[PDB]
């Protein structure tokens, strides 16, 4: 359960679909991934030694992607899918383009973190919605930060091109309710990997993407003055054979040595608390 609001409570069952995907690969830093540009300010040609929300250094990811037909496990909304959201997580999400009859799409997962799920806590939604103008696919971003009644069982679903057994339902407030922020994002359709860093500080929430190259920039930031406790990647339902990947590792705040082309590009870091090497070699930034 992410909620406790009994919705629309048809076609559930109890069914062990296993546990979240490990990576093969491990957090490797050595240049960029993980890393995010810093807020109307751009280093050329110099280092920087830097103390930020960074992922850990040999640290694996997880498939947190749920990808449903009509059935959804009452298993996919506990503990290992429902994660601990402490100072922030880092995000490596496939753009699943998905061809069907000529056309193109771009599906990938919805994200929610919050507290408790309950309509007397706010929780933080990043959502992605695609439409045609003109057989022209545009990709959109939804962000909203609300006094959502989260469903019990939240899920998304693709475009209605691909087909649907399930009607999106994640939150049930057709009454107009108390919101924070909401604002829509833009995102080029044409991506192979978007990237995330989702982290709090001091009961600001903050937010990081790219669509382009794995190091990040910044996307927005918002007080909320609470403690965010739980994320949950919401399975996505469709007829289509989507192969959905939301990568997710967890940050912690650690000091980075990080490097930058004169065209003001982020194209090397050392996790400095990685490594006897890399303690020495940072520290080592004082006049010598
Ligand atoms: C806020 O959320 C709570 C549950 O988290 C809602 O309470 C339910 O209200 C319906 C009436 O529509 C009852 O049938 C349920 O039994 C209630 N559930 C619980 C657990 O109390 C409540 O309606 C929501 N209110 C608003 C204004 O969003
Ligand atoms: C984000 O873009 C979507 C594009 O659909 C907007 O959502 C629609 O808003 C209209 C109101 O003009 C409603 O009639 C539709 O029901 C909405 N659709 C969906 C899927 O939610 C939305 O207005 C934009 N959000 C912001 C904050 O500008
Ligand atoms: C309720 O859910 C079922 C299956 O998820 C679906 O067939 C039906 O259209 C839904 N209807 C409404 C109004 O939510
Ligand atoms: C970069 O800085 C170095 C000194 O570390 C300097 O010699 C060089 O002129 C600079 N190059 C560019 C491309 O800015």
């Amino acid at each position: 359960v992410i909620g406790d609001l009994k919705c629309n409570t048809s076609s559930i069952n109890d069914v062990d679909t296993g546990v979240p995907s490990i990576s093969s690969e491990v957090v490797d830093v050595t240049n960029g991934l993980g890393t995010f540009y810093v807020l109307d300010r751009v280093y050329l040609n110099t280092t920087l030694l830097l103390n930020g929300y960074y992922p850990i250094s040999g640290a694996t990811f997880r498939n947190m992607a749920l990808k449903g037909t009509r059935l959804l496990s009452t298993l996919w909304f506990k503990s290992p899918f429902l994660s601990p959201f402490n100072d922030g997580i880092f995000a490596k999400v496939k753009n699943s383009r998905f061809s069907k009859d000529g056309v193109i799409y771009s599906e990938f997962p919805a994200i929610t973190i919050g507290s408790t799920f309950v309509n007397s806590s706010h929780s933080i939604v990043v959502k992605p919605h695609t439409s045609f103008i003109n057989g022209n696919l545009q990709g959109l971003l939804q962000i909203s930060v609300c006094q959502y009644t989260m469903c019990e069982y939240p899920h998304t679903i693709c475009h209605p091109n691909l087909g649907n057994q399930r009607i999106e339902l994640w939150h049930y407030d057709t009454d107009v309710v108390s919101c924070l922020y909401k604002r829509n994002f833009t995102y080029d359709v044409n991506a192979d990997y978007l990237y995330f860093h989702f982290y709090q500080e001091g009961g600001t929430f903050y937010a990081y993407f790219t669509d382009t190259g794995f190091v990040t920039k910044f996307l927005f930031k918002l007080y909320l003055g609470t403690v965010l406790s739980h994320y949950y990647v919401m399975p996505l339902t469709c007829d289509s054979a989507l192969s959905l990947e939301y990568w997710v590792t967890p940050l912690t705040t650690r000091q980075f040595l990080l490097a930058f082309d004169q065209d003001g590009v982020l194209y090397h870091a050392v996790d400095c608390a990685s490594d006897f090497m890399s303690e020495i070699m940072c520290k080592t930034s004082s006049d010598p």
